[PDB]
């Protein structure tokens, strides 16, 4: 006597929490301890364990665009001044300096799953006689691309 | 009393993982040890790895 | 399309008893799926003797 509106039902949810990566920080404070840095001086300033990648459970494949931002102001300090992201496990995949201001360094299934540590390591002559306390150096990381 | 849509499925997944190879760097400090680089001077420096 | 049949017995086939059987050639239309689908034929005795 009735005619069904044949129409039944199916559902489910998909729930996206977090986001593919945790940059954490570890700053430098690169005249060091037990060290000196003096104007016009030259030399090299190495720090291990700068910037640790902390991906989930499902993130493989991690597009990191690093940038300099202030470089424009250390570049009346600074003479030169090349930073080398000591990568995964012994790759150095990123180069910053005053000029060129970008790196592209990225990680894959093998230097993710077994802790990425990012270091830095710095080659800087002072300008000529300046003599300064505490200067920011700030570097932008952006998550271009995950899978 | 039905008309089947004649349509099956196959399917497959690619698995593209890795990038093809890895730059191990070991830099070389090439005054070295126990040697000298004096200005105006001449030479070579060897680093094998 | 042609569906009528005309067939006729006489003295020597009804006199050993009158089998018809049927032989069909069949192509289901594509994809049709049915169940116990009716075949009706109609046997009129037009003319007896
Ligand atoms: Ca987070
Ligand atoms: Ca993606
Ligand atoms: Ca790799
Ligand atoms: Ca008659
Ligand atoms: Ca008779």
């Amino acid at each position: 006597s009735v005619t069904s509106d044949r129409t039944y039902y199916g559902y489910g949810d998909v729930s996206v929490k977090n986001e593919p990566v945790n940059v954490v920080v570890s700053p430098f404070s690169f005249p060091g301890a037990n060290a000196s840095l003096s104007s016009g001086g030259q030399g090299v300033f190495k720090k291990p364990d700068w910037i640790r990648v902390v991906n989930q459970s499902d993130v493989e494949n991690v597009k990191l665009e690093i940038d300099w931002v202030n470089a424009n102001q250390a570049a009346n300090y600074f003479d030169y001044a090349r930073i080398l992201v000591t990568g995964p496990n012994g790759q150095v995949k990123g180069y910053l300096s005053l000029q060129h201001g970008k790196a592209w360094i990225t990680l894959d299934a093998e230097e993710l799953r077994e802790g990425a540590v990012l270091g830095a390591v710095m080659y800087y002559e002072v300008k000529e006689g300046v003599l300064a306390s505490r200067l920011p150096l700030v570097f932008k990381v952006r998550v271009v691309e995950t899978g």
